[PDB]
């Protein structure tokens, strides 16, 4: 599967993963900027720590930057 | 944790779950309406079938209707 991977901006091939993921969380700047976001690919929908939020898909290239940083 | 649960519109208490989840997928009407969405609470971030997309959080009430139906 091909997912967008942070920090790169072009879609990467990931032969061993099955989902595309977006992870968003807030810093002191949440309101003025938006959520911080980390884009990747995984074998499985990854585990969240309290306060971080995750989005998982399994369509090629389905993890582009969210806008607000979740939506 | 308290999550929004479909079809109800008021936040429900879920003593045994740890995440709030949003699941979205498309039907023939995707473009004119938006994604179909199912809201719930879980012990863990649930497993996706190809083409369905999932969002998981662990803050009280963090799973309200998405708008577009993912964003």
């Amino acid at each position: 599967i091909r997912c967008f991977i942070t920090p790169d901006i072009t879609s990467k091939d990931c032969p061993n993963g099955h989902v595309c993921y977006t992870k968003t969380w807030c810093d002191a700047f949440c309101s003025i900027r938006g959520k911080r976001v980390d884009l990747g690919c995984a074998a499985t929908c990854p585990t969240v720590k309290t306060g971080v939020d995750i989005q998982c898909c399994s369509t090629d290239n389905c993890n582009p930057f969210p806008t607000r940083k979740r939506p």
